[PDB]
């Protein structure tokens, strides 16, 4: 009869919160807190604490307004002890209250220390049912299969959602549309404009304690356009289904030098946090084929990746955890190069990438993959050390899914569970999607010699060392071929050019 003390942590900002559903307004209380520890847990990148505490006070006064009894403890606060586990004993000192509710949330390292809790009263956790698969249906679905590949779940969640279904059978008698041949941009297509987020009076003053307070944080903080509350991020995704959707899927492998959104959603920052909602989102998507304003092939493929690659990582995540954060399949002990954060190379393609990652805290799948994680998984460097980066530089990074995507699926550190095969490339790739190799020091076609492409010599460096370990997959087969073909000489050429590069590259 005292009521209940709920949680609602920075990125469970969504009304249908399973630790909101059925609260007492008049016996209950909802807890926020802008935690030091979590925000220091990493160097997230300047616009990404921004975005989360900004949604945070927001989506407190709209529960405030609902009739919420709400006690927000700021950064500000004196007596604010910094933490999740602090702070929930002190709230439980303020007045009585009968259990906590809260929902699980996305980091093992926290919801194994919350279950561990000693608190006076009972703490119930609740699933978190923003997600359309369960962790329980996850790992039921996989059970006994060999390995995990995400085409036989994309079609069963098709199935189960129901989307993109005509009957019992998928809209266009095939499941998926994607198709090899992708290419890049003309010489005289221009990308269009895309909608940016003017800071609200909220916002800015999320943005000034940022400058200040946390100026030691990887970023840059002026010109932030995210959304912040639901107004703002739908009007970011009716312009993505209006003006961009058709042709999503047409350039979702291309990359445009000082061009990093194209033709993407930009919705990851948003939906992360819950301003957005999945399932709503792919249904918009449907209704547009349904009703003739985009191809089919362009909203499977963008539903995809939402039911599919999503849902999928997280499924992989909460599976192997904590065992998968441990995992160094191919020993790789080199440190990262300093021109991960300083953006100082004559190597243009991730140049680009780092610029994108600092003034837009953003960059899209095939760059995060085949420019800076595939480049990562060449040059071997510690899985720990690449986790780090890719959790800090981004706006839409935790660690249910950044880990899957980068441990696994960039650089192939769990051993293949995600993605199957290494996503191991050359310069010849990038020259072929990109336009980079135009204005570059470097020369696309050259292999070895101070101005030859370090993608080259680094990609027929990582065949050789694990070649022996290529050879079980089967499907990294051609490019050994090509290993072979090779005078000993030729063979031996890119291995110290290799090792002079990576002692040039500041990775022993
Ligand atoms: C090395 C690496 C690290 C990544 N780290 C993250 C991360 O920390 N957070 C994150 O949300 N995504 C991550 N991804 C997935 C992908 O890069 C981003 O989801 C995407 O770039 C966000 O841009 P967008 O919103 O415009 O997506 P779109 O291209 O518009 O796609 C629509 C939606 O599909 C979903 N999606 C697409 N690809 C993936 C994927 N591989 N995994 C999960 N969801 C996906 C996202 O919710 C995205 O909003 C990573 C991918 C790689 C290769
Ligand atoms: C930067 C940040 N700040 C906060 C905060 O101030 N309060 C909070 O409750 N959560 C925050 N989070 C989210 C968690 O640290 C964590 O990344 C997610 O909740 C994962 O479920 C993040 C990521
Ligand atoms: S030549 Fe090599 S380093 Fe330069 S842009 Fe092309 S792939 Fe990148």
């Amino acid at each position: 009869m005292a009521g209940a003390l709920r949680l609602v942590l920075g990125d469970q900002l969504s009304d249908n919160l399973s630790a909101l559903v059925d609260a007492d307004l008049s016996r209950d209380q909802v807890l926020m807190v802008e935690s030091r520890v979590e925000a220091t847990a990493w160097k997230h990148h300047k616009q990404k604490l921004v975005l989360v505490w900004s949604a945070m006070r927001q989506f407190a006064e709209r529960l405030r307004a609902r009739g919420f009894n709400v006690r927000y403890v700021t950064l500000e606060d004196p007596d604010n002890t910094g933490s999740i586990g602090g702070e929930l004993r002190r709230a439980l000192e303020a007045r009585a209250f009968d259990r906590v509710i809260r929902t699980a949330c996305g980091k093992w390292g926290l919801e194994s220390h919350l279950l561990s809790l000693d608190l006076p009263v009972p703490m119930e956790t609740r699933e978190d049912d923003r997600f359309l698969c369960s962790r329980a249906q996850f790992a039921a679905w996989a059970e006994g299969r060999r390995e995990l590949r995400m085409e036989f779940f994309y079609r069963e969640m098709r199935r189960k959602t129901g989307l993109l279904m005509d009957g019992d059978q998928p809209a266009g008698g095939r499941w998926n549309f994607d198709a090899e041949n992708r290419r890049k941009l003309p010489p005289g297509l221009r990308p269009p404009e895309r909608l940016r987020i003017p800071p609200n009076p909220t916002t800015q003053t999320v943005l000034e304690q940022v400058s200040r307070g946390f100026d030691d944080h990887f970023g840059e903080v002026e010109g932030f356009g995210w959304p912040t509350n639901p107004d703002e991020a739908t009007a970011i995704l009716d312009h993505f289904i209006a003006d961009m959707l058709p042709s999503f899927g047409d350039w979702q492998d291309a990359m445009s030098w000082r061009r990093p959104f194209l033709w993407h959603s930009l919705i990851s920052p948003a939906l992360n946090i819950g301003l957005l909602d999945p399932l709503d989102i792919c249904r918009r998507a449907e209704a547009a084929w349904r009703e003739g304003r985009a191809p089919l092939n362009a909203v499977e493929g963008f539903i995809r990746q939402i039911i599919g690659w999503r849902e999928f990582v997280r499924g992989i995540y909460w599976l192997k955890m904590p065992e998968y954060a441990q995992r160094n399949a191919l020993d790789a002990q080199g440190k990262l190069p300093g021109f991960y954060w300083t953006g100082q190379t004559d190597m243009a393609c991730v140049a680009d990438t780092v610029r994108a990652a600092h003034d837009h805290a953003y960059a899209h799948h095939i760059q995060r993959l085949m420019v800076t994680g595939n480049l990562a998984m060449l040059l071997g460097v510690h899985p720990d050390a690449v986790d780090d980066w890719y959790m800090v530089v981004f706006a839409d990074a935790y660690e249910w899914v950044e880990m899957p995507n980068t441990r696994g699926m960039a650089t192939f550190a769990d051993g293949g569970i995600v993605g199957s095969k290494p996503y191991a490339a050359s310069g010849a790739y990038i020259d072929r999607m990109s336009d980079y190799c135009k204005g570059c020091r470097y020369d696309v076609k050259k292999r070895l010699g101070d101005d030859a492409c370090p993608f080259n010599a680094l990609y027929w460096d990582f065949i050789d060392r694990h070649a022996q370990r290529l050879a079980g997959n089967g499907r990294m087969m051609m490019p050994l071929r090509t290993l072979e073909k090779m005078p000993d000489a030729e063979r031996e050429a890119f291995r110290k050019q290799a090792r002079a590069l990576r002692v040039k590259m500041g990775v022993s």
